[PDB]
């Protein structure tokens, strides 16, 4: 019952201790039960050192929860490569036969800590691979798409899914007012309002990178990729009513399920697959290949196998290793790049920015966040600096010593004299930008790009009749509480997805409005 | 539609705005919808100033939640004095005819920010009165008693009610292991496991100061007091099953109920009453009068009316005025004092300590935390200093200027030359300390002091047959999941409360188990 | 080389020497430390230069709140060696015969901020940590046997008066003297401060003192009162007022640099560790209140008793990580050591950890320099930046059904109900008579010779040589420059109260320099 992740999860852990407790300076604790007073009925004294230390540290246990994805849980495990994808990527963890330790965190989106796992919501599906060339995180979701195509709109969407400023209540009118006024949301809202909005567990859902990313091979050739993590346990979903019943019975149903499964040796597995779009295919694809609200059809780009991952290790300490994990899509490694997906580009900034605040400036030094290789950096100081460089090493580059600089640099000067390095392939090999100016512009318009065609295809060509009916039923449930002003916007929105769906949504909504 | 609290709840509020949005420097925002790129398909530029500002501030929305009592909600209103209690207290807010603005926050204890209002739990009942001699907070609960008599044990109790370190799950075995090994808990556990563990709303419960406090009149004469807030709406409780059903239907049931009631003009009212124990009655009472786990019998000390309070104003902004309120039992005013209740004495330190961290060093300056009178303090600086003293005023006392010093001081020197002020009645007029040394000691033992007699009396003399049966049923439900190691300890604990209760608890537990 | 017993401690958290190329904080290779990525050579900077943003953002977060007070300081590591038998007086492990214990020290000024000169006239901090087998024992002392105040309520007043005016950010002579003359309990320490010892040349050329009365308790539980004295083997060596001010401009880090260089060159500074020991029963009848910080115990009544020595033989590996982030705290006591009814000390026992929780973070105790050598067994958990955590599944509460344990007075299995009592809290201190049964705000118990002026008067009349007496008056009159006309007579009276001849000379010199 060993795990490749054991090295990682044992970092920072004390041995088992017994006898008597100590204060934080190591001195023996007199009592955990009775505080010191000036006479049995006299006042508490200021100098009960343990009392104050115990209370003060208790007072500082809590830290800001994530916004969004506050409610979550995770595990550790292993990635196993079983295919040869070296033609497409030089990324070390993806080379033939590689086995790489991993962490994963699953989550909901809108609710706070302690909110139920089985509220209808997207679920986060966020992986870290502790690779030989650094931590590579694929911070995904249980959906191949998402609600928006521009990060500028992300805080609007998340406030609309959270609580009204006046009274701290979540609100149907607000959710639908936003969604109908941001019709790019239709693809993901259709997915969310279906059966997959309420998966039973974290084990019984697929995961996806959602965004288009780039793979680059040893020769520098790029291809566009999408990640699919296909559950070996299978999709398994509650109905709307079932999900609510479970929310009241066990708000931590999914957290408990994953813990139990691993504790019992029932290790969940996902097959890792990719869609691969040749660089030359992108401009002419029927949909914009970088628009997050557009999936690539699997009839055009079938899933290609890479390997599998398995979760075989529960955390040693939930707070230290899961609450404090700092999963970040900007944690890329050689052989992997980004794309002109504006949502992705905003994310590459946003996660580390939040983590610097939520955890601290030195969050990268915490056991679960350190890579397996040594970090060679000129960064220094900051709050709670546990790790520091070898004595006397330089704080600046270029310098006259040997600590070094970037791989493009010579290590000895500032690259003046008009030195150029060229295309920043490590970010991504870019396609045509279609303009020479700083602009605020639409995405390049491809033949079938609109806000409604893909969820309409889902409804008309993929869903069975039971799925179609449950979708309409779920939507009409989610509509209860909207204002009269919002009603026709919602009718119009669903009509635009499909006129039969829209008709049925309105029919059921009106029956329930009573 | 007016409230005395209007002055307070309007502090910090912007006027209604329209037109277009602005950045935080006041410059016009170009778009809330589209971010700037270098070409339509080019990379996002670093200098989309609004994008980064919007994302970065979004990233910092969350702050540490309270530990404990994270999940709560509140309102504002008025305290009205209707009786003359000036013979007992000189406290300004309690003088005849006085009408004082108030805030209140209600809460659960164990769960985090998103957790259901209707989990079985104690409910917090925390009041601020914005008096002419400062903010006076009575930070109470919906129970006249509590689980412990020494603050040293408080973090143990709260960890036992929260989540296991390994897996983030709450745990029955942990809750009962602590409760039965800390049998002082029996009084409150009996109250908690009865109907009152699941009140339907915040309006349908009493509130209590719980601790013994002190009242001092204009002549300096002290009496011991306990606060009772008697609901005019009446106690109204869910069954165990009903509370869980509601948790799944609406995790914010009580928050929503209070908001709706006030919005609809159905203003909830509580009658404010006190028990008053003469200073000379304390040593000879059948129970220790300062032990939080001991209530004063209302047969011995009947409720004496003081006035009523009414909640007639919802917050303008929930986060700003409720999440950020810093309710603190150390917020006492002239005419009110403490007592040798060790729990109370620990609390007088603990709340401000947490608030300095949870909110910030300058939390007292936030609109909802400022008193109505001007604060004259030598404190200065700290993070986010909004309010500062008049230009050039001195930073130290004693000084040669006019800002002043304490009311006991002369305003000109340091009170050297062996100056004494005598008894610190503003803290409390103390009873005998029963010793001359710094000690860790039991409370003074009164005739009927033990851990079990009071809940036994509740069971044997107060509860009706349905209440007694539901109590046993609730306990046996809450026991599901305890280890075989814990079972006999729990059987014994309940037998100590009452032999018939204990027998029924074991009977129902064994029926439900396996 | 030169080994140190402190090597274990100072090596904690240190990376090996690295070469080749730099990496981002996720471990991926850095393309450039020189050029940022743009959309075309003359195009805009792109958002997704991940290294650029990470480098700038972590740079932006390098600074942390400096200490208030004692912001400007520096330190080293070394060894405590016991050479005498004091076991009849204390059971404290580090003080037992033959014991060798690793140590840290930080020296400092008081009023100035992080960038301010080491040689401004000021008290100097002398703060020791001993990494003992029974926990970290810190003696957070100063280079004076006394201090300005006898009640912690007044401490923030004194420190604001030594810092900057609220309106304009300037330090101010009038404010300093207005406070001192209105708080005449300050006279003892101000006399010490204004003499030669206000300007020691280096950290090595000054004594250290615990200042407060502490308590020692032996194996049988018998207490004695003690004061610590750390007697420099290098000897007191002081600048004049003029010399110190010149050095302040020439090298603001004169003392920091001196200590670094001394240790690098193998010139390890040493102090002899001694105590005054006052029998418990002597306390009530001493001519001065033995718990009043403004009162020293005469060495004629209580001579210095030798204990051992300490030596500084190791420079820090990283100044910020090991010195700026050290959390020295007088509340870090160990078995065999206790407190006393010195109200300044009692306030300090609260204040340091309180500031450190803010200045560093909730989990500051887990940083390499702050961890003891023994394992910490605590039910505390979580908090920001939790690096260290308990063994998997260990309980978070006591009493519990497992083995993690509780306090040494507890039984480990219940809450000590049923009216359990443990008795006198000797680990805090064996208390003397409290002289009352009520919560009060009261003077200290008045001993025969207690006043605010006799002790500095004795220093002036019986201890100082003629040169010291004259330089004292000259230094005081220099420090008075800038006081208001209102403050002048207060200062004249204050010095007259110390000694009429000193007062006359102070006024003479002050008026010569004013006009
Ligand atoms: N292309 C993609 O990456 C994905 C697309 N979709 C949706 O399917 C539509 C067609 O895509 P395309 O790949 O061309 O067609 P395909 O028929 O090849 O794929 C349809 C996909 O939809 C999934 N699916 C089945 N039931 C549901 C449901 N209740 N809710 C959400 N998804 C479900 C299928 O999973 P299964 O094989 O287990 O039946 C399958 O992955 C798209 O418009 C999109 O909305 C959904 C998931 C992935
Ligand atoms: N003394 C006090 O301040 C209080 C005591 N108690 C409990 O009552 C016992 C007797 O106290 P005493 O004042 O001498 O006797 P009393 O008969 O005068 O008061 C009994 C109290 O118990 C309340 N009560 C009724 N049902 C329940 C229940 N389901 N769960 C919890 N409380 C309930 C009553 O409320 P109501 O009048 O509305 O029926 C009343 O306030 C105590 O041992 C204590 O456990 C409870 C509340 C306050
Ligand atoms: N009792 C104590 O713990 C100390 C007292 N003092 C001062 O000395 C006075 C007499 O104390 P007592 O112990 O009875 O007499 P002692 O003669 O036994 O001791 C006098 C002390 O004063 C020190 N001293 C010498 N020059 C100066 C100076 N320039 N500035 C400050 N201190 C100096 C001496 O150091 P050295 O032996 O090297 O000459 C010695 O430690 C006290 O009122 C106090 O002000 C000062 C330091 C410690
Ligand atoms: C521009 C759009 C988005 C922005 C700005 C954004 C930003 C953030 C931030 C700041 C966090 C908190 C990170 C932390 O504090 O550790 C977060 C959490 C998370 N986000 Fe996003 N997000 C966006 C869209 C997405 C998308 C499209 C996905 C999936 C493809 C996603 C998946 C997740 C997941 C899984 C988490 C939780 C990670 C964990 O378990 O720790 N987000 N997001
Ligand atoms: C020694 C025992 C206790 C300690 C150390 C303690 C400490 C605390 C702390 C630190 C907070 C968070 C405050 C904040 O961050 O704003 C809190 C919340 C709270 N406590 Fe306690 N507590 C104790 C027992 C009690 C008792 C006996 C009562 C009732 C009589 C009580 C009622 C409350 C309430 C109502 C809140 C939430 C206040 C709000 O709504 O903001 N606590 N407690
Ligand atoms: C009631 C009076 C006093 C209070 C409230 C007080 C409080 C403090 C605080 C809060 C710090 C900053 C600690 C940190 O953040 O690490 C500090 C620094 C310091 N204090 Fe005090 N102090 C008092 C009097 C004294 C006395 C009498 C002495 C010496 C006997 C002393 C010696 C020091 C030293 C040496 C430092 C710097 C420690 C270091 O180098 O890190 N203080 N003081
Ligand atoms: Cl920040
Ligand atoms: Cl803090």
């Amino acid at each position: 019952e060993k795990s490749a992740a054991d090295q990682i999860v044992d970092r920072g852990m004390r041995p088992k201790l017994s006898g008597n407790t100590t204060r934080h300076n190591g001195a023996p604790v007199p009592s955990e039960n009775i505080s010191a007073t000036a006479g049995p009925q006299g006042p508490n004294v200021l100098n009960d050192i343990h009392l104050i230390e115990k209370l003060a540290h208790f007072n500082r246990e809590n830290v800001p929860e994530r916004i969004p994805h506050a409610k979550g849980h995770g595990a550790f495990g292993e990635l196993h490569i079983t295919e040869d994808v070296s033609e497409y990527t030089k990324a070390d963890l993806f080379q033939p036969g590689k086995v790489t330790p991993l962490a994963v965190r699953f989550s909901t989106v809108a609710g706070e800590q302690g909110s139920p796992d089985t509220w209808r919501d997207v679920h986060g599906f966020a992986l870290r691979f502790y690779t030989e060339e650094g931590n590579y995180d694929i911070v995904g979701n249980n959906t191949p798409t998402f609600f928006l195509r521009d990060g500028m709109k992300f805080p609007d969407f998340i406030h609309s899914q959270k609580r009204l400023n006046k009274n701290g209540l979540r609100d149907a009118d607000m959710q639908w007012d936003f969604w109908t006024r941001a019709p790019e949301s239709a693809h993901q809202v259709t997915y969310l309002m279906g059966d997959r909005g309420t998966p039973k567990t974290s084990r019984h859902q697929d995961g996806f990178g959602s965004h288009t990313f780039q793979w680059i091979n040893a020769e520098g050739k790029p291809v566009w990729v999408k990640y699919h993590f296909k559950t070996r346990q299978g999709w398994d979903c509650f109905t709307d009513a079932e999900a609510a019943k479970v929310a009241g019975e066990n708000a931590d149903y999914q957290r408990e399920d994953l813990y139990n499964a691993i504790e019992n040796g029932d290790f969940p597995i996902w097959d890792v697959k990719v869609q691969i779009m040749p660089f030359e295919d992108a401009e002419n694809y029927r949909w914009n290949p970088f628009d997050l609200t557009k999936t690539w059809s699997q009839k055009d780009y079938p899933l290609i196998p890479v390997g599998y991952f398995i979760l075989n290790r529960n955390p040693r300490n939930f707070f230290a290793q899961i609450e404090q994990i700092a999963l970040d899509p900007g944690n890329i490694v050689p052989g992997v790049g980004l794309s002109p997906d504006r949502m992705l580009q905003a994310r590459i900034f946003a996660y580390a920015d939040q983590q610097r605040y939520r955890i601290g400036a030195n969050y990268r030094d915490l056991p679960v966040n350190r890579p397996i290789n040594e970090v060679n950096t000129y960064s220094r100081e900051g709050s709670m600096q546990y790790i520091f460089d070898a004595e006397g090493e330089p704080s600046y580059s270029p310098n006259r010593y040997d600590k070094g600089a970037g791989y493009l640099d010579n290590g000895t000067d500032s690259s003046s004299n008009h030195t150029s390095y060229g295309q920043a392939d490590d970010i991504y090999v870019n396609p045509d930008p279609h303009g020479t100016d700083l602009v605020r512009a639409a995405y390049v318009k491809h033949q079938d790009d609109d806000d409604f065609i893909q969820p309409g295809i889902l409804y008309r060509e993929v869903l069975d009749e039971g799925e179609k009916e449950r979708l309409a039923d779920n939507i009409s449930n989610a509509m209860q509480g909207i204002s009269e002003a919002t009603e026709p916007r919602v009718y119009d929105y669903w009509n635009n997805v499909d006129e039969n769906l829209g008709a049925r949504v309105k029919e059921l909504y009106l029956q329930k409005k009573a």
